[PDB]
């Protein structure tokens, strides 16, 4: 909940990129990228699309690898083509199998629309529920109607998929057969709609042969237009009746363009276009649905269109829908496969110009066989004899092919093995091993389960087998063939497949890894067999009949099925496989031909070499071989000819095999030669799989690099490593997965790299469901690689070990082994299997093996365990930082269907260990889900905080710890078992038409707190806590924490309803705040009989407990978050909003479409208005409550670029000139904007340069080489349409020759800066001739982080930036000066690792990183982090360093002093004084441990400050070291503080020993209602009424004596009158009566500053008691004097002039950076005289050179490493006299240790010239222990008696002195020892501290601690300054009166009394002296920059004095004394007194 508030965006700052993000997806092991589209949120209900990459993905309309998946529901094809009948299975939108839910029913209508037939509707749900959406299948009983799907989502949405033919993929031959129902429309639960219109495939743009050979290519559907922002609310799906969409009915359109529209940067595309589709080169076809689906299109643009004429009816659209944002997708087009290699966001300005972002470049692994073709001898096969009769095939299913051969009449296999070093990809083969089968027993073409595997996987074909009758029986041997290369229905043939197979098959000769040449047995039935056999209407070639023709199975189309292929000497022909034995009409694949007289089919091999999918065709010559690459199953490219190993001639005795010996998925050439040696050679055409994404560059300073490694190589590593130990691991992954193995992130600006390296093991493959379960073990290793010159302190590699369930128990069970072992840890988790019965979970054991299979399957993918380690040299390197582990629960929701059960998988338990590398003393929390409802919502949850282990014997903590610290880290709050117990109740709306899920109803939290011995086992788990004897059983007690209930409305009636409506409108929220317990805090402050009423008056209400227990009555709640909603026709949009029943509602006025709020009217009627820019739906103009205008403008990308404001000050129009009055075209390049001069009619102007990292080509270089040259450069996307150099393309173009020298050579470093933005900021309005233009430039990095900021400063000395970005330290004067601040260097995880001090530069431009790193005087602090991301070390620029050690129960902080010994006064003193923070098992700091030490050799006192938190988690007690010590001997000592809270954590009662007991009750608005102070005063506050904002109106106070209240404060707030607006007083407290008078507000400015106010004071005799409602009786209590202060400010709000209540005028002047640089004063009547005439600053903004009106100069000196103040010279140039040069010296942490004045003494000290250096010494807590100094001789002993000044006549002297300070253990200064030898005035001041508190008094008042506390009032106010001087105090705790001298017998005392403002400022001081000789009254009135001092007697007014103050005290404030009378003779009038101060002023 939040009250709506209108505001305008801010410009400049960081630079946001495309938003692309690289995703992890650990267990599956793929590289996955997310790239967002420019979709407008519109009204709120909009399409959710992202453009996604995944390395495992094939080709798509978005190129190879990507997709833009829309929600589709489709038939299941995994196990083969669907049959389009009652047996097909359906997949939901996320791919899960769908299962019949309910029994079907008959419906002929839907949402009041008539469907025109009786539909049978069937319920469906996922077999692995997650979202819990519900699906419906609507099937017409009567023909002529189409079937469709509904999805009732769990969030009220309803989706319609596949009703209209435009949104379904069907077989164009028999259109009845539906393959995919695509999302057609959807509607929200509040009346918002979305319609998805696709666009079927056609022949437009295709060439002749494409259309000729691909018939009825209309099946494919492409996404074309998405309509949303419906103009008329409705809960009905659009286009349900069947109508097409009308663009006028919508506000927003998302258009996917596939080439129709123009694609240039000069003109914006048009919503409607006659343009023609583009036909891609890599056209492809898919056949898994039983028919061809052709794809010919590539999406070239994604365009957002707004209906501006409808959003703002003052806009007229001639083109049609207007373009608001554009996304260009440019490809690397190829006939083999197109790849998305360029992505760029673009916007079009109104003037035609375009605004652009840096493009995202992407690069994929290319395939260059010519450069990579090298034959290497297979040295490993020298002992391998066989050359002609052996198969290189993966029999055992390991992912790599082994050696399958026969020798000596036996059969032998040889698995693949790692060659030597683990991690290398080298491969060999292990010692032979006999096959588990015997080929002799087998029949011909027989299925067989090789190597004892359960499943039949291979087919055997040989002469010696039964049934072999080959017509050409020459040179054939027993052969094995994988069943996956043959069609799916080979087992039971049918149709064309059956006719082709005919009688049978003789041989099956693998010619590739997946391609099988076919030979048939002697035919019968068609005995003639003249070549072809006829099947249906297709002629099939009989395999082997024609010896001049190859006949084989091979996926020459790259689609996933074993197609039929014939190869003649002249053409390759393909019959595609349509499943069930169906084969389609033949397609000719042009491009391959051999001379008919030479062609030999035995020389043809089919294998995927390019890895693009389709099989490539290798024809083997004698001295070479030709490689025909496949052009997307559309033909073959020109051959790549490869030579053989020199001197080799391939003949019929040699052998060639195409085998994946690399595991890359591509194939390599395995050559075998008998007569030459070595006999076996190997050619790898690529060592990296091609076409996978491997490079990114956002052209903003980030370069990503991906590297993959085959899962098979990880299998080899796993096998080898697991074979070091004598164990046999089983491979459960029988094929390659190209896993993401390294992600390298390179910051091109900082040079910092970050390499994240991934290992995999325990890969799992399900043979039953033919799915990949994932990798059981995934290892991750982040390694920072910072640039050279950086700090030697890097962050060492961080290692995360993750174990994920696979659902295969043989693996999951054993995963427990690799876990890090802890004999003390709790029992590991086992997955829980339950069945849904009687509305709850019932644990079962899965009955049969099938149930086991499914139950375990559900577990797949869940993170079981994660362990974090730091890989450094620490002695705990092998101990994890953190260890998390998880327990899954699988529930059986339904068992009806016999095939699959319906299961829900959830994580019921989670456990979190924090060891921090300390194996002996971990923290452990654990969350459990005890029960949940049918829809998965939790009903009972338990959060477990475990206790600390009792102190072990083997101390694993470091021995460098302070002594006794570890034992002092133990606390009883650490030894409590804490069980937070949360109950929840929900609302579900479920029927055949409604599904709203997860709606909250009620929540309750209690908490069990148990002794540490109750921790069982082995630990707690779901079962021990669900038991009868559980610790959380219903009979065991528990501390109630709170409860909340959500209150819904129907939108029309107030009374909350029992069951929410589909809209789920939240009326309000009911929250418990009090119970009886917490109410005990008001005992004594609010009488019992009067308590309820009071709470009622404050807004609280009584209500029963939720989930009430026996004996619970009532609690007090607050209702908050009230909303009054509009009608359904208004999209149920909020119209009014109100926080509580105590305040009025604010009213929201929406635009005409209920998209945005255009006006707010608060409960007082103050109006805020917002004009929007409907290109983006962002506010761009604001009319404030004072009817003033604030305007901005936006560029075509939505970024603010200009800000103005104007309005009325003092009833007059002022401000910046509107664009009508004065126009201003903002600059485009930062340089010209910087070269701008005054005036400007803007407050601000932004200029964005995101593309500044891309070098730009010289226009004159464009002229130098132009057009043809440029066109070649541009076509390959080296250059953009604008002169931008694309970094990645250029990179892959330098390493590619034939480019010829790059005359274009500005990528040669030079003019490239990080992304940056400029902000110009005017300080005066445009019609002000002294307007300056402030200039700031901010630099971002490619991740969008702030690097540095430059601010134009007044000319002067500054360092220099070279032409190449080099930093030069030697300073020099310049007129182009910039303060550089914020300079930072990050690593690639965003962590700041170097932070530099500010510095002046002669340029705004960025300084190269290595330049600043290589320079020491570029002072930089280094930061050092741990793998958790916490600072652990900081090495300052001066050398010192701080350090932080994190341990599970305490954190140790060593500061610069504490560590000075490891690298000032005495480093051994501060040795081992760290500050320790000791936590409990709730992360709450329960102890602060310090180590006190005064001398280097003393042993440390241990200071313990103990904090105790109640079981609500609230700070209950705090006790300091000395009372903690005193309490160990007497436990009746009250702690320093004792707090009592409510149930939400608000403090109610504060019992302080120092400040007393304070009680406070707030109202449901959070406002103080009733306070009771420690002295007894009752403060009651009175606010506005329930129809108003609820501002403060009165403050009343009632002492215990006063029997009636006194009204101390009245507030009078302004209204809406046009006069108030004319003075900008709306909503302001115009008349404020306080304790000392009234403050009146007369005029505010456009910047909210006060232009005129006036104070009036009470007559001295009247206490402030504003009673009644008549303001005149109040005004009569005032003194007539009106002190009016009035001022004028600049455009930024800075003060320019101020006029005090006596006409004197201070004037200020600022510089080009907003720093004060001038100060003048004009006394009433006199002329203006300067006070400050010059003032320069340091780069950090600290005062530097100040020249006062007396020509005296002050020069400040700063330590460059730290900016610490080290010098204050004060000199007078008229006589070259150094009046006061103070020099400071600090210790490392910054304590002042020495102050020496290098000036010579003043003329006031006789014969004294030298002033001694002051020295100060501290202890380990930095308490001042010793001090030396100088003092005038005649000072004597110190007290409140001020000395008389020394005069030049007296010839006085000053001596040295030493003071020594003795402090308590609670921080109290107990003793001061002043020793001054020469003077001989040695004394000791003693302070008596109370024994039970920190009240302490001067010894002269008492020496007895037990009597000190009674020297203070109840609230710690000392009521006796000194014995005889009584002190009285306000009712607010402010000093009321000092009785300076008492007098008896009714006489009058000497007294000083004070009057303060309502907010605590002293306004009036009156010193009264009743000395008889002259009864003198001094009166001081404190006013803004003015003091009025008036001294009177009973007879006349002696003195009248005005003290003017120029500056703020402590900063060289200059006072001026002006006398209206009583001026003494010996002082000029209007005296100027310039103050000159020290460090602390």
């Amino acid at each position: 909940f939040s009250i709506t508030e209108l505001s305008l965006p801010k410009g400049g700052g960081a630079i946001t990129g495309m938003g692309e993000a690289l995703t992890p997806t650990g267990p599956d092991g793929m590289a996955a990228l997310s790239l967002p589209l420019p979709i407008s949120a519109g009204r709120g209900y909009a399409p959710a699309f992202t453009l996604n990459y995944n390395s495992g993905a094939g080709n798509s309309p978005f190129g190879l690898g990507w997709d833009c998946n829309v929600m589709t529901i489709r038939r299941r094809t995994h196990f083969g083509v669907p049959h389009y009948d009652e047996t097909d299975t359906f997949l939901g939108p996320e791919g899960e199998v769908l299962v019949v839910a309910d029994q079907p029913r008959d419906e002929s209508t839907l949402q009041g629309i008539n469907l025109g037939a009786t539909f049978t509707v069937t319920g469906y749900r996922s077999r692995l529920e997650s979202h819990f959406s519900r699906l419906e299948y609507w099937q017409p009983k009567t023909t002529g109607k189409t079937d469709f799907w509904l999805i009732y989502s769990p969030d009220g949405q309803v989706h319609l998929l596949g009703k209209s033919p435009q949104a379904r993929i069907s077989n164009p031959s028999q259109t009845t057969q539906t393959a995919q129902w695509l999302l057609e429309a959807s509607v929200s639960s509040r009346g918002e709609q979305i319609y998805y219109q696709y666009r079927a495939e056609d022949d437009t743009g295709c060439e002749a042969d494409e259309i000729t050979h691909h018939l009825q290519a209309t099946a494919q559907r492409y996404l074309h237009i998405v309509y949303y922002g419906n103009r008329t609310a409705s809960e009905t799906l659009p286009g349900l009746d069947g109508s097409a969409p009308s663009q006028a009915d919508w506000l927003f359109y998302l258009v996917f363009d596939y080439g129709e529209r123009s694609n240039n940067l000069k003109t914006p595309p048009a919503f409607s276009t006659t343009g023609s589709w583009l036909c891609r080169q890599d056209r492809f076809s898919r056949y898994e649905y039983g028919f061809e689906i052709r794809t010919r299109r590539l999406c070239r643009q994604v365009l957002m269109y707004h209906h501006l004429q409808a959003l703002d009816s003052k806009i007229t659209e001639h083109n049609g829908p207007t373009l608001v944002s554009r996304l260009i997708l440019n490809y690397d087009e190829s006939a083999i496969a197109s790849t998305l290699v360029f992505v760029r966001r673009v916007g079009h300005e109104q003037d035609g110009n375009v605004v652009t972002l840096p493009p995202l470049e992407l690069a994929y692994q290319d395939f260059s066989p010519r450069h990579h073709a090298h034959w290497q001898p297979m040295d490993v096969l020298a002992n391998f004899n066989a050359i002609q009769r052996w198969q290189l095939v993966d029999l055992k299913g390991e992912g790599l092919p082994g050696l399958l051969y026969q020798d000596k009449g036996a059969w032998w296999y040889r698995s693949a093995q790692r060659l030597g070093e683990i991690g290398s990809d080298a491969v060999t083969w292990e010692k032979m091993q006999p096959l588990s089968v015997i080929p002799s027993l087998q029949s011909n073409a027989s299925l067989v389960d090789i190597n004892g595997d359960g499943q039949l996987d291979w087919v055997i074909t040989g002469p010696g087998l039964r049934g072999y009758h080959s017509q050409r029986p020459d040179g054939s041997w027993t052969r094995f063939t994988p069943l996956n290369a043959l069609p799916v229905e080979y087992t039971h043939p049918r149709a064309q497949l059956a006719d082709l197979m005919g009688a049978g098959l003789s041989d099956l000769v693998l010619i590739g890894p997946k391609s099988v040449r076919l030979y048939a047995n002697t035919r019968d039935g068609f005995a003639k067999g003249k070549d072809v056999v006829q099947s249906g209407d297709i002629t099939l070639p009989v395999p082997g009949a024609d010896p001049r023709k190859l006949v084989a199975f091979s996926d020459v189309l790259g689609s996933g099925q074993a197609h039929l292929v014939e190869v003649s000497a002249t053409k390759v022909t393909c019959w595609p496989n349509l499943g069930r034995g169906r084969f389609g009409q033949p397609i000719t694949l042009p491009g391959f031909s051999q001379p008919a007289t030479e062609f030999n089919p035995a020389q043809v091999y089919l294998a995927d070499l390019d890895g693009s999918g389709p099989t490539d065709l290798i024809y083997v010559h004698t001295n070479r071989l030709d490689i025909f690459l496949n052009k997307s199953g559309n033909g073959f490219a020109e051959p790549v000819t490869l030579r053989f190993p020199e001197g080799l001639r391939f003949d019929h005795t040699c052998q060639l095999q195409m085998a994946d010996v690399q595991g890359l998925g591509v194939a390599s050439l395995i050559l075998s030669v008998p007569h030459m040696s070595p006999h076996h050679w190997r050619c790898d055409l690529t060592n990296m799989k091609p076409w996978l994404l491997n490079e990114m560059n956002n052209n903003m300073g980030v370069h990503h690099t991906l590297r993959y490694r085959s899962s098979s190589q990880f299998w080899l590593d796993e096998k080898a490593a697991a074979l070091t130990t004598g164990q046999t691991p089983v491979c459960y992954l029988p094929f390659p997965i190209h896993t993401l193995w390294q992600t390298e992130t390179e910051d091109e600006i900082s040079g910092n790299k970050l390499v994240t390296t991934l290992r995999y093991a325990r890969g799992a493959w399900d043979g039953r469901e033919r799915e990949f379960r994932g990798f059981g073990y995934v290892e991750q290793t982040d390694s920072h690689q910072l640039a050279q010159g950086n700090a030697p302190e890097r962050t060492p590699p961080a290692l995360t070990k993750n174990w994920y369930a696979t659902g295969l128990p043989v693996i999951d069970n054993a995963l427990s082994t690799e876990y890090w072992r802890d004999d003390q840890a709790f029992a590991g988790f086992s997955p829980r299997f339950t069945t849904w019965q009687d509305n709850k979970d019932v644990p079962l054991t899965p009955e049969d093996d099938n149930s086991r299979y499914w139950f375990n399957r559900a577990l797949k993918g869940q993170l079981l365990r994660s362990e974090l380690y730091g890989l450094d040299d620490s002695t705990n390197k092998h101990v994890p930082y953190t260890v998390t582990e998880f327990r899954s629960q699988v529930r059986r929701l339904q068992h009806t269907d016999s095939r699959y059960p319906v299961l829900w998988s959830s994580v019921v338990e989670s456990r979190n260990y924090h060891y921090e590398r300390i194996a002996s003393d971990p923290q452990c929390s654990q969350n459990i889900t005890l029960s949940s409802d049918r829809f998965g919502q939790p009903l009972k949850q338990l959060s477990v905080q475990y206790p600390r282990r009792q102190q072990p014997a083997i101390n694993l903590y470091p021995d460098t710890l302070p002594d006794k610290l570890l034992a002092n880290s133990y606390d009883d709050q650490q030894r409590q078992l804490r069980l937070t117990y949360q109950q929840s109740s929900w609302h579900h709306l479920t029927n055949n038409t409604v599904r709203v899920l997860g709606l909250p109803d009620s929540t309750r939290s209690d908490i069990f707190t148990y002794g540490a011995e109750n921790v069982p086992a082995g630990g707690l788990n779901l079962e021990l806590l669900s038991d009868k004897n559980s610790l959380i059983a219903d009979d065991k007690p528990r501390e109630y924490l709170g409860q909340q209930k959500t209150a819904y409305t129907d939108g029309q009636n107030t009374t909350p309803l029992q069951t929410p409506t589909r809209q789920a409108l939240i009326a309000f929220t009911e929250t418990t705040v009090f119970n009886q317990s917490t109410l005990s805090a008001f005992n004594g402050s609010i009488p019992s009989d009067k308590l309820s009423t009071t709470l009622e008056q404050a807004g609280y209400q009584q209500t029963n407990y939720l989930f009430p227990r026996t004996g619970e009555d009532k609690v007090w709640v607050a209702h908050h978050g009230y909303t009054d909603y509009g009608t359904a026709a208004q999209f149920w949009r909020p119209q009014k909003q109100s926080n509580t029943q105590l305040t009025g509602k604010i009213t929201l006025i929406w635009d005409a479409n209920y998209c945005v709020v255009v006006q707010t009217r608060d409960a007082a009627g103050l109006t805020t208005s917002a004009k929007y820019d409907w290109r983006f739906l962002t506010p761009v103009q604001l009319t404030d409550i004072n009817d003033n205008q604030h305007l901005i403008t936006l560029d075509a990308l939505g970024r603010p670029i200009t800000l103005r404001f104007w309005g009325t000050e003092n009833g007059k129009m002022t401000g910046y000139s509107s664009p009508e009055k004065a126009s201003f075209s903002p600059p485009s390049d930062v340089n010209a904007a910087i070269e701008l001069k005054k005036p400007l009619p803007v407050a601000q102007c932004q200029v964005y340069a995101p593309e500044s990292w891309m070098p730009v080509l010289s226009q004159k270089t464009f002229n130098r080489l132009a057009e043809q040259d440029w066109q070649k450069l541009y076509n390959a996307r080296i250059i953009t349409e604008d002169g931008r150099i694309c970094t990645l393309a250029y990179r892959r173009w330098v390493q590619s020759q034939k480019a010829i020298p790059q005359l274009i050579s500005l990528l040669n470093n030079g003019p490239r800066l990080p992304p940056h933005s400029l902000t110009l900021t005017t300080d005066r309005y445009d019609h002000d001739p002294e307007q300056q233009i402030r200039q700031q430039v901010v630099f971002s990095d490619g991740f969008g982080r702030l690097l540095q900021a430059a601010a134009r400063h007044e000319a002067g000395m500054a360092r220099q930036r070279n032409e190449d970005g080099s930093l030069i330290i030697n300073v020099q004067h310049t007129e182009n000066r910039w303060a550089v601040t914020g300079r930072t260097e990050y690593d690639n995880k965003g962590q700041p690792i170097r932070t530099y001090q500010p510095y002046f530069l002669n340029d705004w431009r960025y300084v190269s990183n290595d330049s600043a790193r290589q320079e020491k005087e570029a002072y930089a602090d280094t930061h050092v982090y741990d793998p958790i991301g916490r600072e652990i070390k900081v090495i300052t620029a001066k050398g010192w360093f701080r350090r932080t050690l994190f341990t599970p129960w305490f954190t140790v902080n060593e500061d610069e002093n504490d560590t000075a010994a490891e690298v000032n006064i005495d480093p051994k003193l501060y040795q081992k004084t760290p500050t320790v923070s000791v936590y409990d098992n709730r992360g709450l700091i329960i102890r602060n441990i310090d180590f006190h030490r005064t001398t280097a050799n003393g042993d440390p006192d241990t200071r313990i400050t103990r904090h105790q938190y109640d079981i609500h988690g609230h700070l209950n007690q705090s006790i300091d070291p000395r009372l903690y010590e005193a309490k160990q001997t007497n436990n009746t000592i009250k702690p320093n503080f004792l707090w009592q809270y409510d149930l939400t954590g608000n403090p109610l009662c504060t019992e302080s020993i120092d400040a007393g007991r304070t009680v406070t009750l707030n109202d449901i608005e959070g406002r103080p209602l009733l306070t009771v102070t420690a002295t007894g005063v009752i403060q009651t506050r009175q606010y506005e009424t329930s129809s108003l904002p609820g501002r403060l109106l009165s403050v009343a106070e009632q002492t215990p004596e006063e029997k009636t209240s006194r009204i101390t404060e009245r507030l009078i707030w302004a209204g809406n009158t046009e006069a108030e607006k004319d003075h900008n007083l709306a909503g302001q407290c115009v008349r404020h009566y306080d304790t000392a008078g009234v403050t009146r507000l007369e005029s505010l400015s456009l910047t909210g500053t006060v232009l005129s106010q006036s104070s009036q004071l009470l007559i001295d005799t009247q206490e402030a008691n504003w009673t009644g409602d008549n303001e005149t009786v109040w005004q009569n209590m005032l003194a007539d004097d009106i002190y009016t202060t009035l001022s004028t400010f600049d455009a930024t709000g800075a003060l320019l002039t101020q006029t005090d209540a006596k006409g004197n005028i201070q004037r200020l002047a600022y510089d080009v950076a907003g720093q004060l640089n001038g100060s003048w004063l004009t006394l009433k009547g006199q002329t203006e005289q300067v006070i400050i005439k010059s003032l320069t600053y340091s780069a950090a903004g600290q005062k530097l050179r100040e020249e006062h009106g007396n020509d005296v100069i002050t020069e400040y000196s700063y330590e460059p490493e730290t900016q610490r103040l080290i010098g204050i010279k004060t000199r007078r140039p008229s006589d070259t006299k150094v009046l006061q040069d103070l020099r400071y010296e600090y210790d490392p942490v910054g304590n002042v240790i020495s102050i020496r004045n290098d000036a010579e003494a003043t003329r006031f000290w006789h014969n004294q010239k030298v002033m001694p250096e002051n020295t100060y010494t501290y202890d380990s807590l930095y308490q001042l222990i010793s001090a030396t100094g100088r003092e005038m001789a005649n000072i004597g002993q110190q007290s409140h008696q001020f000395p008389s000044p020394a005069l030049p006549s007296d010839n006085n002297t000053y001596t040295n002195y030493t003071r020594t300070y003795t402090y308590d253990r609670g921080g109290n200064l107990t003793k001061i020892q002043h020793s001054s030898p020469a003077t001989q005035n040695n004394y000791t001041t003693n302070i008596t501290v109370s024994n039970r508190s920190n009240r302490a008094v001067l010894s002269t008042l008492t020496e007895d601690p037990a009597q000190v506390d009674a020297l203070f009032d109840a609230g710690g106010h000392q009521n006796t300054l000194i014995s005889g001087q009584n002190l009285n105090w306000n009712t607010r705790g402010e000093l009321q009166q000092v009785t300076l001298v008492k007098r008896d017998k009714g006489a009058n005392d000497d007294r000083e009394w004070y009057r303060y403002s309502g907010d605590g400022r002293r306004m009036l001081k009156i010193n009264e002296q009743q000395a008889s000789n002259n009864a003198q009254t001094q009166r001081v009135t404190y006013l803004p920059n003015l003091e009025l001092r008036l001294t009177q007697n009973s007879t006349a007014t002696t003195e009248d004095l005005q003290v003017i103050t120029v500056g703020e005290a402590g900063r060289a404030q200059v006072r001026v004394l002006h006398w209206e009378s009583g001026k003494p003779e010996d002082i000029d009038n209007n005296q100027l007194r310039y103050s000159y101060d020290n460090l602390i002023g």
